[PDB]
């Protein structure tokens, strides 16, 4: 079944697993229905045993039982190299476990048979060996909800959460039926039932109440009880809704405290205010108002995830210039992986002309303008590159580039261009080609390059050059 | 209009929306007004079909019919490839919404004229469904928010959570209103309304009182969610107040948690009490108690970004020496991006005589005293560097650097130090100039320096050797 | 005895302590009992003074003295180079600890011998100084847990919470005293004992009450100091159960954090809805719902650790292919110590023909099918290694390798392979010889390796060659 | 004065403020003493005003209005280039705070001497402008808590909570101040008193009372007022009790944290019983259970600062050997400066010979016995280093070294110890003579070592080699 994969984590596991136990699961499924009912039986058992004056042999009376005898096979069936196991398993918890789930219905049946009562009723108090089992339980579906990772779908945060605090108001459903019974033993069924749950909600609350004077020691210490506990149904509740509070707050928070860093830092330097202006506009106009470490993210995945991660987020770059289009995919995906985000604003000098350059720029969103001495300006748009040629010339910059709108680059340092451009020579005399024919479109000159640049490979490689100077013309 | 540059985030990603638009807002204003007008009539319902014994065909009720047409009309709009979306959209919410905004007072009117009072005012509890549009409209405050950044000023603090706390002091207005609703169910104007408030409030506090017994079903209920809306209105009230409080707190909570933990380990190698005395002095006045990561901070801005930072930073520096006031700009932006900053206190000694070198200081603040063997003192004030000897020369320090006062340096490291004056060949020989004439004023000998030192070019470097001369000699 | 290598930490230490001593513990212990025996009197006391009328030479009393007395002697063994240091200390807090720590019973016997009785057990009141060395104890049991560091088992989280919660518990008992005393200052005893603890609770629990006028400004003053230590007690409780309840929760709440790191990310970027359900498959198959850093985890652990951690973690992988068997232990425990984790999906290219490779896997769990052209398809199981070809040799892959099930490997990157082949030259030979059986095998040609490889050591390696053709040959 | 120096936080720039001051403190001590006393007057005002009937030009009426007419004056300096920054800050807050600080007591004395009294009264009101001015005080403060940095010892923790605790009390009080004015509005001076101090206390822990019944609309929202203003003082004192709280708490929690992320790790590799153990014990014998980042807080000081930490550190290390006694301090600081710490559980084995080895080890705590072939066991104690051979010869380690105590080593790197050998040549032929003779003593072969090591500076090593052999050989 799917247990055994859930459990081994995958399918080589799982059929290593089965085979030593072949050569030595649908219980699992079994001791989770177990684990509801008592879970349903502990519940009721407060509000169905003091609410009740006797079981008189009702239905709901052999519901409980055959329960109880359930409850009994369970531990049973856990306490089943291996002999030593299951007894030192039974000197742990099985033993007592066992002990406290003894029939106590049927052994006051018998007694009866063969004030008392009261007495005989208080051995159906052993529902706290169930409760031990539903803490068991909740640690089981822990354990399930592990299995159920985020149940497929975080959609609205956590909803399991609304299961902890149902079973948490459940627990003070409890308190109110320990509140209600305190009275009983100390001396209509729906509103009864009813008058209590407005009760317990009370207590909850906090409203008030003029109860007092309990008079006898187990009354006052069945008061103390009752109100520990309504405590702890406060304590729990505030806690979770808290908790949650403080995850949705905490979505913007983080951004939030990242940006005041980023303020006392600016107070700290005492920038102007127009400088201080423009680095929240990039914070704004780059991160978007989201907290993530891109490097971190993209690190911690392997290697074909972060490949199609990559290729994923640059295809209108890999399809709208030719030169990615006609390589092969190695080469294609190679640099894709090794190129970084940036993001300019309008008016930001990204190249300046005489500078000694590092870096490359493709352009996925926004127009950035080349402008150089006598040459006019000529702009580029989407899908195109620039800074080509001081990275295969390895010399100065030749016209400056200027960002004119929002623009949205991915930069590729000049030790991955050079690693990639080596291990692919092809693309070397492919770039070669298209920064010769864009300088002498430019006017200036470019020995060393013309050197270096000096087949279907050699048309394929014109022909892209020829579409990249058609697309840069605009 | 500006809803598309907003929704989009930048003016070529909104021309592209608005061409493919075209091809296939005013809208989002006109929800916006709607959101408004239907929080406001959820605030009312509660507080007025309650109080108000019957609509009477009063102008409230024309305004309040007219609001559920506007209401009506909006469903119909979001109702309205675009088949299939509509489709599922309807099926999803926009149905359930749809019919439980039904136009309850028109339905009561046609019944009235085609308890029973009691059972039909109960459909207008179909409130509830305006209050689910309110929960969509604050998502799309959220979403708001986050279009009005941090309002273009965090002044005092997130303001928005003003309007947050406002907004749950108006749900617990709402709790308050079907507080005094319920004995009005089961069972001077302006009197009433600030009762009904000041009960609310009172809830809200948990002051107490002696109400109870509701003897209905049906009023023991109302109370019970009168109750949990009240504990619901506590918790968010704390929550917000307490992430308020903990705002300002962490802002040097942050600061004192990090001095901790350098407490911590000074207080495990068991340092003395002036040593420790030392540090303290040393971590208050270099960071000035303040949190932050220059390093990140610097690193995760784009390069112009980091260029015109860097170039404020030090514009007294650029400013003071004439050597980087007569540079071109790339050299001078260059050099200030790579240094780094530091801060030494009075008696350390920055650099000792005889010891291998590895950096380069730059004197932002301060004045630092150069002393070594037979030729006295002499001392550095602000706008001076010190350390360039070894550098160039790769070899031992000649003479020793004290600081004297608090003083704040920048720092040129060597692998920085030799990459940019190899891209740069004209400073290099002005720094060996200089160097040269510094040291043979000190007295000490630098053949090799002297070696590797020996136009316009000349003259300009010959003039900055002599004004950093003058500018040392103090 | 064992207390001085607690307090030094390392034998060493505490054996030159202990020559020290000598030269110039049991008494920590004795101090350690009194501690115990003045928190148990200093609970007594608020319960035992105010209840009893009369001390009346109760041998409760005689008890109470001896108490007194031992207290008195702790301080003056406190009390007790050495003559400054214990001036010191004594006009620091001994000099006042001990004057509060006067024999007030035996101070009113002799007054008695030699409302006047209600002043004179006001000098009762000064149990406060066995609180402050309560105080003091407490800090001690704070470096008594650091002793017990763990208490060696952390099995269900801190359980030395429990201990301080019950002591929230006492001195929430001890408020309740105070609160008893109050009216018997102001004007059938277990019954009354119990009484007092319920309306303890009830106060500690805010149930609220009728109570008021105290008419007298002392009664008004006790009022007041119970009701602030009732605050005191709620707000320990609130914050010990808060920390307990949000450890557990914080737990899962870290992974749930990334995870929704990962989640902004993912919708910053707009990846389709299959992309993120592989991506959040890929992160439930390798971290398994857990937070951790294995690069800072073992980084910071020593070498040794480290070192037998890794030849653990990979005891199969070493015991499975004979080359690492035959290997001396030396090269295993370093080529192990130099590989990194990674998993693998189904249909995950790990490694496509014609690429640049620069790593070599170790398949731990799972099996990863080798296919290229014209030699059909082959797999490669648990315990063995693909990818030394590229590596070996320096060129493009040969091969083609995608994993078909959920695959987990260890990866030996370029740099390490090299460095460590460099280090042991005869793996260098082996992995030619297994290399060059492999690909004889698979069809291709490789003159470089064949070069390369080009006694009782080349009989081993035939060996290992041969086994490991046999076991590649599934 | 001293006022100058704070403010700047040097005395360069205090120099540079005082000269252009001249050009163009005191004050601010008069404004601190003028917020002190605003603050009381603000604090005495809801408690003088509401409890007196009339002023009655009582001697305290007398100083109240000398506090008004020093709160006008200090108004009057602020309001006084500076034309237009004084007409901008009169128009921002200035005026408004000058008209609500209007000489309440003398309009009414003027009105009296030229049902309406209670009108005139409530112009007292304007407190809520001294309030406005203690809120600016309570910025003031903490800047001023910035200037007293940490008052100079954190021996209690923020020993500043407990002033701002108290003040939180002060608004508590003023808070039941408003709550006896209540029904003094609507209709034994110190018994008085005391009882509206326990009925602020009453409000504050909620006891509960059965007032009620405002009748009129003033005093219904006298006690809305009263309401929230009490409910602010709750969260006031629950938030900043849960920080100090909490405060205490992270201290442990942090590396109670840090070890539970350590044992996720170890539970998801599934280690056994005896490695999880002794990764237990060595974090406690490493870390002692504190919460550190060494290289990070040794990276974040400035170089004088770590220099000096490193050369405390390794005092007993410099002064043992006598190598680092005669060396140069240069040497000596710069190698200090490259150890890094490590510590060794008995058993493990530092250095195994056959091994490659990377790093030399300097003791600092506990013995280290070398063993190899044939030359039975030496132990070397604290203060001697191994590994040096391997260092110099670049071969494989000749001995194996296990550590038989808990040690504390400094390890050197390999690159650390080159690059300072390469700094300082004598060092080297040092370390030459110095393992030729250990290793004679050994017995193996060291032709390389021997050949490179082949006056007053060889008379010094031959001592020290002398002395670190007669050292050795114990
Ligand atoms: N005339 C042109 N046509 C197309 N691209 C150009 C032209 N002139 C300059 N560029 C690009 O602009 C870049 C500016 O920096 P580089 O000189 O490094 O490389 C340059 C080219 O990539
Ligand atoms: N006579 C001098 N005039 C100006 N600067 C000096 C003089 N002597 C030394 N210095 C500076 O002090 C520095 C000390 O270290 P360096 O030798 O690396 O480089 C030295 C110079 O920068
Ligand atoms: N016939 C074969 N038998 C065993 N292993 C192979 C065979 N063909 C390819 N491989 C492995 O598959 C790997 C694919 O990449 P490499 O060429 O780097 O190295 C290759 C070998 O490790
Ligand atoms: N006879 C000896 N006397 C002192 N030290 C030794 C002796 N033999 C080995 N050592 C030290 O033990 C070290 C073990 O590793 P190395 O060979 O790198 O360097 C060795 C020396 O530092």
């Amino acid at each position: 079944n799917k247990f055994s994969l859930r459990m081994f984590g995958s399918q080589k596991a799982v059929e290593k697993e089965q085979e030593r136990v072949k050569t030595a699961d649908f219980r699992f499924y079994w001791d989770l229905i177990m684990l509801i009912m008592m879970v349903g039986n502990l519940v009721i058992i407060p509000v169905g045993i003091t609410f009740f004056t006797e079981q008189t042999t009702t239905p709901w009376i052999i519901f409980n039982v055959a329960s109880d005898t359930v409850c009994l096979l369970d531990l049973i069936m856990n306490f089943r190299d291996p002999k030593v196991i299951k007894m030192n398993y039974l000197k742990s918890w099985f033993v007592v476990d066992f002990i406290s789930s003894i029939p106590v219905d049927y052994i006051f049946l018998i007694v009866e048979k063969g004030r008392a009562l009261r007495i005989v009723r208080f051995t159906k108090i052993l529902c706290l060996l169930r409760l031990l089992r539903l803490s068991r339980l909740i640690r089981y579906i822990h354990q399930w909800e592990e299995i159920f990772h985020m149940t497929y779908d975080l959609a609205s945060a956590v909803v399991r959460i609304f299961n902890l605090i149902g079973m948490m108001l459940l627990l003070c459903h409890w308190d109110g039926c320990l509140q209600f019974l305190v009275p009983l033993l100390q001396d209509s069924w729906g509103k009864q039932y009813s008058y209590a749950l407005f009760k317990a909600m009370s207590h909850m609350l906090c409203i008030g109440y003029g109860a007092q004077a309990p008079v006898s020691m187990s009354d006052l210490w069945i008061t103390m009880l009752s109100m520990i506990v309504g405590a702890t149904c406060y304590a729990m509740f505030v806690g979770h809704a808290t908790a949650l509070i403080q995850s949705l707050d905490s979505s913007r928070r983080q951004y939030q405290e990242k940006y005041k860093q980023v303020e006392q830092y600016m107070s700290f330097h005492k920038l102007p205010a127009d400088m201080r202006q423009k680095i929240h506009d990039y914070y704004e106009h780059r991160y978007q108002g989201k907290i993530f470490d891109e490097e971190n993210i993209l690190n911690e995945l392997n290697d074909p995830l972060r490949e199609e991660i990559v290729n994923f987020n640059c295809r209108k770059l890999v399809a709208t210039m030719p030169l990615f289009a006609n390589a092969d995919p190695n080469f294609v995906t190679a640099m894709l992986s090794k190129l970084r985000f940036e993001v300019f604003q309008p008016g930001d000098y990204i190249i300046r002309e005489g500078a000694v350059g590092k870096k490359m720029y493709f352009i996925q969103h926004g127009v950035a303008g080349v402008i150089t001495k006598s040459s006019k300006e000529m702009k580029l748009t989407d899908g195109s590159y620039f800074g080509e040629i001081c990275l295969l010339t390895k010399g100065r910059r030749t016209a400056s580039v200027r960002a004119d709108t929002y623009c949205r680059l991915y930069s590729l340092s000049v030790d991955n261009f050079n690693e990639v451009l080596e291990e692919y020579p092809m693309m070397r005399r492919a770039f070669e080609t298209v920064a010769i024919d864009r300088l002498d479109r430019i006017g200036k000159k470019n020995s060393i390059l013309l050197q270096k640049f000096q087949n279907q490979e050699n048309e394929i490689l014109k022909q892209i050059v020829k579409h990249d100077r058609e697309m840069v013309q605009a």
